[PDB]
DNA sequence: CCTTAAGAGAGTCATAGTTACTCCCGCCGTTTACCCGCGCTTCACAG
DNA sequence: TTAGATGACGAGGCATTTGGCTAT
RNA sequence: GUAGAUCAGCUGAUCCAAUUUCGCGCGAUGAAAAUAGCC
DNA sequence: CTGTGAAGCGCGGGTAAACGGCGGGAGTAACTATGACTCTCTTAAGGTAAAATGCCTCGTCATCTAA
């Protein structure tokens, strides 16, 4: 019976058929759901400033009534008899003379020039190269020096006329060890970014790095001395860089100018002594030691969760700064500093730093005349952040003191980060005196706040029957400037955090654009994998953490994640799970897992929000929303990770290690962890190997070649055909009977013996071994042959090579090929009578023993790198040379099947 | 020279858990549209 | 007062790494 | 016909292959600074 | 023409008769969380090796004790 009025469903109760109209006809409901306005109460907002305005007319008037009241507060919204029954009350009467006393004081050859200039720039700049691969572009600049100059030029060289703080907001902002000399420790501990271009001046980084710290600070001294520094050094170039990812003009591009590296040096000093001098407002959570994203992030999820659940009125705006770092003038700075406090030295600095301002042009290596700066605030320079935060501790000061929303008894009254900011607040009244507050100490900057990027939630609960409510027409002004409303349904960023008006939502992301785009690159496969461990996957990682997201979705991108992965190393669907996600030093490929990895940087960065300086994030992190969010991190935390032995914390990567030591493919690889130099061919030295090598290893590696026996798997009902050797042993066929058994392959191993022989002799000759390779040694057991003998300083070794099957301990291999020739005895004898030595003791047996999947033997490691000198960049090649020769023995054996 | 290794993950579907609201009924507290005047203003009225 | 033994600190030589991402 | 190989119908497409182009073995392919945070 | 008295108007104390915030109470649409199941399933050769920072090792110097 019960139907809805907009998709026609029919529904049993009228129960079902209200919450089908909330939840799948939002805008509709939205407008049922508007309260009337008849007997709306009085907020303590709208009654501080009707308290207030009445008590500054009794001083300044002497005596007034509530008809004066209606005429002095035009956009208040009450009707005359309201504001007299408002104004017959006694704890409002209490608050007039409260304010009162305080008052009264072709298509070919471009895909071959792509290639070359992908190899290039993959090895010139490797983020630069990854960056390119996934956007499928970079060199934004898409404008001439004209269109450029003639945008940029009028707005650097006017002068900002803004008049400079009001005595009021300094007197809200009111609320000596600096220009000390630079000592040579401090040179020291103040770590810089020596990875830097230089200037128009032309002094490279390593030309600065190379003089020594004492002569540094007798310059950086001297130029404290002066008040200035050499005016070669202080010429400064701007390259444009673009602010959107598709510009459509010059005014969306940021003018971004470099300096000389010694001004940026002892600016960053001076960066460093100013932070630890003036700390700004507590509520301006930017350019600070702290994790601002996350608090503010947080603190505006738990107040828009508590907004739609406890049914109070919140109003909440955005703000931006257009060309925040661009518009601030000079005077206004300046005399601010000096109001501030600041020593006068200092601000004589600044003063003539900015006075003489002089910068050219560069577009697309074409360079302009040089332009007069009349606007400060170098977007570049080490000083321009922490100055910043002094023009906005100013505009953070001139809130008024008792507007913002209560959250746990604290009121929370403005989130800001860099020029970034949110108000908050209980009423109408009180946001538009913070809107008209924040405009106004803007203009008084020279700031202007963004028209194109300022908008305002405002959400009205209705009593009697509790219902949420969200206006949807325009209600607040910025100078006359009608302000843009966020509706109910719409979606925003804030901090790169997707937001809607019950909170946070899920990160929009681009996983299946960019594995696309990165499989069509020309690239060699292990460029790929790194382009996807270290480039893609840590994008989203910030908007996963701070935003909300499921298992579910989370799953599936993992899933995704596998696929192409297992595209590009064309690799079968049944590799076990932790070979993806496992360490390289564990044996696996370090693909992050997004299911595993998020939940546990949830728990390490929420966890420590109890423990923040800021108040108002301990009082975010008793709320409901982060409570419970970080009960499912930690739910999911305790699923996937192990205890470490040592420090007692949960740990992802002994969840994927015990995994993949556990499946039947990666159970060889488990005594890889024990030595970290078997697997630096996966990673570190995978550019010394060729494409088509490296993919081949990857197959080595995890037993992925197509064995009679794992290529039937699940298909093993039939007879022994599907089962036994090609070549006709008898036997079952695995991959370690073709590598290692199989009398096709005995050529294949003797040459794989060989040249690890070869490679060992060598390289023990270029450590001044006395090597004889090959003693055919006639003792009374028999005849006995080494691989390699060799003699140093008196002193004698014998060493065996060995490559076996990890389905036994590779060190019991070791000593089990040790004692044949180390408890011989007369063989010693007989090797010391070779080399010309008396002492049996002072001849030592040793073997060389790594799996044929590339895993050390870790005591004959330590052999090698011990007994005899040899250097680990030698035993680094030595898994290749196994890899390779298994894979030759491989090919062979699929060769001649005839 | 070498001394057999050996399923596993993605997709389907049914049921459970839970989240974010719904409508119904009664009660006290708050709000303000009016009732009821007192002090000043303006035309009748005294001089 | 001088000589020998022990402990602490500094210098020299050798080996390893040389990041990434987000916000503004 | 392709730097080389291969599949199609002299051109396209795909590779485990793939340093083009400009210049005299060798240089250049010309991006990009600052402050915090996280791994 | 000029200042005071009856009627008019604004400016304030008071009431009452609605709103509206909220407790208690019974419900459910429509999203994710668990589990038991089912489905699906690999091959192109060949013989192979510059610069900066931090850690480790060795030497030199200083202090304490004994003669
Ligand atoms: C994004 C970014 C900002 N900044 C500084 C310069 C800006 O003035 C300040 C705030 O950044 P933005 O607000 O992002 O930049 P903007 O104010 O100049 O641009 P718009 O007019 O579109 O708002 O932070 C940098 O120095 N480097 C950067 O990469
Ligand atoms: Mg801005
Ligand atoms: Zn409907
Ligand atoms: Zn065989």
């Amino acid at each position: 019976g019960w139907t809805c009025q907009f998709c026609e469903r029919t529904f049993s109760t009228n129960r079902g058929l209200g919450v089908h109209k909330r939840r799948a006809h939002p805008v509709e409901t939205n407008t049922d759901a508007a309260p009337m306005m008849v007997k709306r109460r009085w907020h303590g907002e709208e009654i501080d400033l009707l308290a207030r305005t009445e008590a500054r007319l009794l001083a300044e008037r002497g005596q007034c009534s509530g008809g004066d009241l209606f005429g002095a507060l035009p956009g208040f919204g009450r009707t005359l008899e309201a504001i007299k029954g408002q104004r017959r009350r006694e704890p409002y009467r209490a608050l007039v003379q409260a304010h009162l006393a305080r008052f009264g004081s072709t298509s070919r050859q471009k895909r071959r020039a792509e290639y070359a200039r992908v190899q290039e720039l993959y090895k010139k700049c490797r983020s630069r190269a990854a960056a390119e691969v996934i956007d499928g572009a970079c060199g934004g600049v898409g404008h001439s020096l004209e269109e450029m100059e003639t945008y940029w030029r009028p707005i650097l060289e006017r002068v900002s006329d803004a008049p400079g703080p009001t005595p009021e907001a300094l007197h809200a902002l009111g609320r000596t060890q600096l220009w000390k000399p630079i000592s040579v420790e401090e040179i020291k501990a103040s770590r810089f970014d020596w990875r830097t271009s230089p200037g128009p001046d032309g002094i490279r980084s390593g030309q600065w790095r190379a003089v020594p710290v004492h002569l540094k600070a007798e310059m950086f001294n001297a130029w404290m001395a002066r008040g200035e520094i050499p005016e070669i050094l202080r010429q400064c170039r701007t390259v444009f860089v673009p602010k959107v990812e598709r510009p459509g003009g010059p005014g969306e591009y940021r003018p971004i100018s470099i300096a000389s590296i010694p001004l940026r040096h002892f600016h960053s000093i001076l960066a460093r002594r100013l932070l630890a001098c003036c700390p700004p407002d507590a509520r301006q959570r930017g350019f600070i030691c702290a994790d601002g994203t996350l608090e503010n992030s947080a603190v505006l999820d738990a107040v828009l969760g508590d907004s739609r659940k406890k049914l109070r009125e919140c109003h909440v705006a955005v703000l931006d700064f257009a060309k925040a770092f661009d518009t601030v003038s000079h005077e206004a700075l300046v005399e601010l500093l000096r109001l501030r406090g600041m020593p006068e030295q200092f601000c004589g600095y600044i003063a003539h730093l900015y006075d003489t301002a002089s910068t050219t042009l560069a577009v697309n290596n074409e360079m302009s005349s040089p332009v007069k700066v009349g606007r400060g605030v170098r977007q570049g320079d080490p000083l321009s952040p922490i100055l910043f935060n002094v023009v906005m501790d100013l505009i953070l000061a001139s809130l008024p003191e008792r507007v913002g929303y209560r959250l746990e008894m604290e009121l929370v009254s403005a989130l800001a980060y860099a020029d970034d900011l949110v108000l908050l607040a209980g009423s109408k009244v009180g946001m538009q005196e913070s809107i008209s507050a924040v405009d106004c100490v803007g203009r008084q900057m020279g700031l202007r706040l963004n028209c194109r990027k300022s908008a305002v939630l405002s959400m009205i609960p209705d009593g009697h029957r509790k219902k949420h409510h969200y206006l949807t027409e325009r209600t607040f002004n910025i100078g006359g400037k009608p302000l843009r409303q966020v509706s109910c349904v719409e979606r925003w960023r804030y901090l790169g955090v997707d937001f809607e008006a019950s909170g946070c939502v899920t990160l929009e992301h681009s996983i299946s654009s960019a594995l696309n785009n990165i499989s069509r690159a020309p690239l060699k496969p292990q460029q790929r994998l790194e382009i996807l461990r270290a480039h893609l996957i840590p994008r989203f990682q910030h908007g996963f953490v701070l935003g909300n997201i499921s298992d579910d979705r989370l799953r599936m991108l993992d899933v995704q994640i596998r696929k192409a992965v297992g595209q590009w190393l064309r690799l079968p669907a049944d590799v076990p799970k932790a070979y993806y996600h496992a360490a390289v030093q564990d044996g696996g490929l370090a693909i992050p897992s997004v299911r595993a990895t998020i939940p546990d940087l949830i728990v390490r960065r929420f966890g420590g929000l109890d423990s923040s300086p800021w108040s108002v994030a301990r009082a975010a992190a008793k709320s409901d929303k982060i409570r419970k969010k970080l009960r499912w991190a930690w739910k999911q935390l305790r699923r996937f990770s192990r205890v470490d032995s040592t420090t007692q914390r949960p740990s992802v990567r002994l969840f994927w290690r015990e995994h993949l030591h556990a499946s039947v493919d990666g159970r060889e690889l488990r005594e890889s962890t024990r030595t970290p130099t078997s697997t630096k061919w996966i990673r570190e030295r995978c550019a010394q190997i060729t494409g088509r090598d490296f993919v081949q290893f990857v197959h080595t590696h995890i037993n992925a070649l197509p064995s009679r026996i794992r290529g039937s798997r699940g298909r093993r009902g039939g007879g022994e055909s599907s089962l036994t050797c090609r070549a006709g042993c008898k036997v079952r066929e695995t991959t370690a009977h073709i590598l290692q058994q199989c009398h096709r392959t005995h050529g294949g191993r003797i040459l794989r013996h060989n040249k690890i022989v070869s490679f060992v002799a060598k390289a023990m000759e270029e450590n001044k071994w006395t090597v004889e390779l090959e003693p055919r040694l006639r003792t009374s057991v028999g005849l006995r042959k080494p691989d390699i003998i060799a003699s140093r300083d008196g002193v004698g070794v014998i060493v065996d090579v060995q490559v076996v099957s990890g389905q036994r301990s590779l060190d019991e291999l070791h000593r089990e090929k040790r004692n044949k020739y180390g408890n011989h005895g007369e063989l010693v004898e007989l090797v010391a009578g070779r080399l010309g030595l008396p002492k049996a003791e002072c001849v030592r047996a040793t073997s060389c023993t790594i799996s044929w999947r590339g895993v050390w033997s870790l005591t004959s490691y330590k052999e090698l790198r011990s007994i005899i000198g040899l250097r680990e960049p030698t035993l680094q090649i030595v898994p290749i040379l196994a890899l390779r020769g298994s894979h030759m023995n491989w090919t062979r054996f699929n060769q001649m099947t005839s």
